[PDB]
């Protein structure tokens, strides 16, 4: 059985998993889809094996039957005995993240200013702060709430994509992949350096790596940690130090999904393509890393140290856990269950 088609989310990703085909001498090989939602239709009808989601996604997947494989692990403080592989994952912080420099602005003062989010459905760009923010209005018109936005994945012709910018060419707004220039963590976080919105609704991570020279893309090369600050829910607004008291939410980590019939044999070729193109891995500085490419999050998130086993071999809801799962519920009322597609 012993071939993965893995499938890619816009042209870079499609490059870089060619890449990675190559080098993996076809055990991996290539589907390519514009949308994470056609990602998942190929992993459904068979075509593609597997890709890995935002927790936010995971809950579409999960819906349609497919079932959490592995799961993203960062480096930790706690916890450190264990191997990577082995070691449970922490899960990130979902911040709400502004300019010093816009004085006064808020959690209570966001409505009717502009907004970044890394794509409609996604955990910490969407979910989490809109879920939040309808809980507040007591109102399901969330597409009321910002003046302007770019939500990549949200009606091109609405506000929701106003300041969303497209490809070089101004080709392809608001489309929910790379191409787009403020799509993703990075995309979302660039959208508030370059002041093009007023909040971005990112994780802690992204603004650790894309400030005091940790990036040197030509955007991100000047900015400075200390410009910035959280909006916490209290109505209190911190520096970027203090994440861990001023968040929105503990969010899952990203997954590689698959259909369940496939799980086992994803999950076998994965761990040993890591061992191969992971961190410490065989092949990485020198041929193929898989963990890299340039802070764009091109198939895993660049700050992957590798992916770990599951454990309690849990279903999707057990993985996203019931907190995260009655958020997802209560927002999706606005726009109970069965397959989306
Ligand atoms: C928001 O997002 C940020 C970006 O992701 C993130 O910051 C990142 O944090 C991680 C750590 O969680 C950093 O990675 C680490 O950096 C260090 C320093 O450059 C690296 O160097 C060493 O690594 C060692 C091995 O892990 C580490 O030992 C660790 O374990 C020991 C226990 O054995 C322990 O040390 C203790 O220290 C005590 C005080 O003196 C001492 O008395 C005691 O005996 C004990 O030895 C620590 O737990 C320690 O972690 C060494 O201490 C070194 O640190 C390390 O390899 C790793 O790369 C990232 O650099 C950092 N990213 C950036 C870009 O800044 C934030 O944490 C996120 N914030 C929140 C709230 O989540
Ligand atoms: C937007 O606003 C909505 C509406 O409030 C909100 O949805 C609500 O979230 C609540 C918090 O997540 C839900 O309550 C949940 O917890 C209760 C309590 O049980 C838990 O706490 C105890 C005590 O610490 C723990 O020990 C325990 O392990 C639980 O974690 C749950 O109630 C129980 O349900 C079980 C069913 O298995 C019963 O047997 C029990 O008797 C008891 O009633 C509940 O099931 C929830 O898990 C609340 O349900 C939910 N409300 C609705 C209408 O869905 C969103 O979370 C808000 N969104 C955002 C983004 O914040
Ligand atoms: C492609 O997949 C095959 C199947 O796992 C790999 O061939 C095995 O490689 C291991 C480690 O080198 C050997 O010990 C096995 O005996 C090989 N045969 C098997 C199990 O079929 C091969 O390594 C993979 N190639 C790459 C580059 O990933
Ligand atoms: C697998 C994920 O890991 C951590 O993010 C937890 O906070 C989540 O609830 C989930 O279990
Ligand atoms: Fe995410
Ligand atoms: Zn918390
Ligand atoms: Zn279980």
């Amino acid at each position: 059985y012993t071939r993965v088609v893995w499938c890619a989310v816009g042209p870079e990703e499609q490059k870089k998993c060619q890449q990675w085909s190559q080098q993996s001498g076809q055990n991996v090989t290539c589907a390519t889809a514009s949308t994470t939602d056609d990602c998942i239709v190929l992993v459904l009808k068979g075509e593609a094996d597997a890709l890995n989601l935002d927790g936010g996604y995971i809950y579409t997947a999960g819906k349609c039957g497919l079932v959490p494989v592995l799961a993203e692990n960062r480096k930790s403080s706690k916890h450190s005995s264990l191997d990577c592989v082995l070691r449970p994952t922490e899960g990130y912080l979902a911040v709400a993240v502004v300019k010093k420099a816009n004085e006064g602005l808020t959690w209570n003062s966001l409505k009717d200013k502009k907004s970044c989010h890394t794509a409609v459905d996604r955990t910490a760009g969407w979910n989490i702060p809109m879920g939040l923010i309808v809980n507040q209005t007591g109102s399901c018109a969330f597409d009321e709430f910002f003046s302007q936005s770019c939500a990549p994945g949200a009606d091109p012709k609405s506000r929701l994509c106003a300041l969303c910018a497209g490809d070089d060419q101004g080709l392809d707004k608001c489309v929910p992949n790379s191409k787009e220039k403020y799509y993703g963590y990075t995309g979302a976080f660039r959208c508030l350096a370059e002041d093009v919105g007023d909040v971005a609704f990112v994780k802690n991570d992204t603004v650790w790596e894309n400030t005091n020279g940790e990036s040197t893309a030509d955007w991100a090369k000047n900015l400075k940690r200390e410009d910035f600050r959280l909006l916490c829910l209290d109505g209190t607004r911190k520096p970027v130090t203090e994440a861990q008291s001023c968040h929105l939410a503990v969010a899952p980590n990203h997954a590689v999904v698959s259909r369940s019939d496939r799980a086992a044999h994803v999950e076998q070729v994965l761990l040993h393509q890591q061992a191969l193109f992971g961190k410490n891995g065989k092949n990485c500085p020198d041929k193929f890393c898989l963990f890299k490419s340039e802070t764009k999050n091109l198939l895993f998130n660049d700050n992957t140290e590798c992916l770990a086993k599951l454990g309690g071999r849990p279903t999707y809801e057990e993985y996203l856990g019931t907190e995260y799962v009655t958020a997802i519920a209560n927002l999706k009322k606005c726009s109970l269950e069965a397959c989306a597609f």
